[PDB]
RNA sequence: AUGGGCC
RNA sequence: GGCCC
């Protein structure tokens, strides 16, 4: 978003960290073009004169404003899927027990007892648990104290930024393109979780192409699911987007709030005021605090839900901006955050949709780079989504997601020192996809020294989570 | 070093 | 704990 405002304090929040990513056996077998991101200035691996702290910031470069025509027709297509949405989740929206917030229910994950708590807790020493009883889910006074002050709607925060420890092309290492994530408070998550929690647990739920969202699903066996659904359409498009999360727009934000977030759908009259506190938002990146404008958090605050709710939104509105007579039956899409699939049976021409997501600052490219633009006929079979292929297991002739090996290469070649065992284990369950010879060849490096499951056995247990019978009709 | 999914 | 946004 737009950077308003760059402040020097005089306390520091922490960040320059060591990696606890290390190269396994594998990396010294696969030699992978990727590793640990650069988590520190004085990165032996970094391009000379780049300077990491800069280019973490590099993403904001604009709060793009929108015309009022622009907003109310953003604001029809808010509504419009907003209906949809709605129309198949209900609207028993009522905010959550604190209880029920911190255990969760069905359809949503319980609160991470041992995460970070985010500011100004950092500035104390204090973890979760001191804050918070996971167990029977109650909170300590300080955090009530901020829940009154959040039902006033008096509550104010800060953003704690961390840069994300995770394993990079080594292209984007050098480049210092290390991604970062906004730890926001406890109180600000859960408070969230209260207020739109019920929502959440029913998009996970219903997720599919109907309400265009994948958040919830398990690739392993809804890619027969998605995969069926897509290939049934003449056109199939793999978009990327740059900088999704920093490109929306206080506008779009804010209009999505208001139309997707109403009581009249059931939510508490406070949803809508705490989504509204993610637009403008003060960072703190050690003696730096930064004021911006626009922009989703990263990692804390329905991100994903939201990123997936504008995706849908952001397509609906491009196509009306150039095409007369487009509804939500006019095309078909999924996505998961900033990953999204679209298709549809009209030779839709999204090389001249580019403008139209330009007017929202967003900026979409086809996913196979090499081509000249975006291209007609592509079907599902060509895509990726969730980084993974839709391929036919000749197996069962289900669908199923594949990964690239160079990719599953790189995810083997590091490791948090003392979790391999179960990491494997973990990938097996990813690489079993790629066929017996591939899934051999991966792990070859580590067979004599780790338990290696069978590629027999996580195959009979990926085709019964598939489908049952499926099962079953092998033993008829 | 996180929101949220999935194991 | 691991992957995916
Ligand atoms: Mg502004
Ligand atoms: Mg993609």
């Amino acid at each position: 978003g737009l950077i308003v405002d760059t402040r020097d304090v005089e306390e520091r929040v922490h960040v320059m960290r060591k990696t606890k990513l290390a190269p396994t056996v594998a990396h010294g077998v696969f030699n992978p073009e990727f590793g640990p991101a650069a988590l520190s200035n004085k990165d032996p691996r970094l391009n000379e004169g780049v300077v990491l702290d800069e280019v973490i910031f590099s993403k904001h470069k604009s709060d793009t404003k929108m015309s009022a025509e622009d907003k109310a027709l953003f604001r029809r297509c808010a509504a419009d899927y907003a209906s949809r949405l709605h129309s198949v989740l209900g609207t028993a929206n009522a905010p959550l027990s604190i209880y029920e917030a911190i255990k969760g229910v069905d359809g949503l994950d319980a609160m991470e007892p041992d995460t970070a708590p985010g500011l100004p807790w950092a500035l104390q020493g204090k973890r979760r648990g001191a804050l918070i009883d996971f167990e029977n889910g109650t909170v300590g006074p300080e955090v009530e104290a901020a829940l009154k002050l959040m039902e006033k709607r008096e509550y104010k925060f800060a953003c704690q930024t961390f840069l994300k420890d995770e394993i990079r092309p080594m292209e984007k290492v050098r480049a210092g393109k290390t991604r970062i994530v906004d730890v926001l408070p406890v109180e600000h998550i859960l408070y969230t979780r209260m207020m739109i929690g019920r929502f959440c647990a029913q998009m996970h739920s219903n997720n599919g192409p109907q309400i265009g969202s994948a958040v919830g699903c398990n690739p392993d066996v809804d890619w027969q699911r998605f995969g069926t659904h897509f290939a049934q359409y003449r056109n199939v498009w793999d978009v990327d987007y740059s900088a999704f999360d920093a490109n929306h727009c206080s506008d779009a934000m804010n209009i999505m709030f208001e139309e997707v977030f109403r009581t009249e759908f059931g939510f508490h009259p406070n949803a809508e005021w705490i989504l509204k506190t993610l637009v403008n938002t003060e960072h703190a990146y050690e003696n730096k605090r930064i004021t911006v404008e626009g922009g989703i958090p990263s990692g804390c605050s329905a991100t994903s839900i939201i990123n997936t709710i504008l995706n849908n939104i952001y397509v609906l509105y491009a196509l009306r901006r150039h095409y007369e007579g487009v509804e939500l039956d006019t095309y078909t899409m999924i996505s998961y955050g900033d990953d999204i699939v679209v298709a549809s049976d009209y030779d839709l021409d999204f090389e001249a949709l580019k403008p139209h997501f330009k007017s929202l600052g967003q900026t979409i490219t086809p996913a196979d780079k090499s081509d000249k633009g975006f291209v007609l006929g592509h079907s599902i079979t060509d895509v990726t989504f969730l980084k993974r292929h839709f391929h036919m297991d000749y197996g069962t002739g289900f669908y199923k997601p594949v990964m690239a090996s160079k990719t599953l290469e790189a995810i083997l070649s590091f490791a948090r020192r003392g979790t391999i065992q179960e990491k494997l284990i973990s990938v097996a369950g990813l690489a079993v996809h790629s066929g017996p010879d591939e899934y051999r060849r991966l792990f070859e490096p580590f067979q004599g020294l780790f338990e290696i499951p069978s590629y027999r056995s996580l195959y009979l247990r990926w085709v019964n989570a598939v489908c049952g019978d499926a099962a079953a009709l092998e033993h008829h």
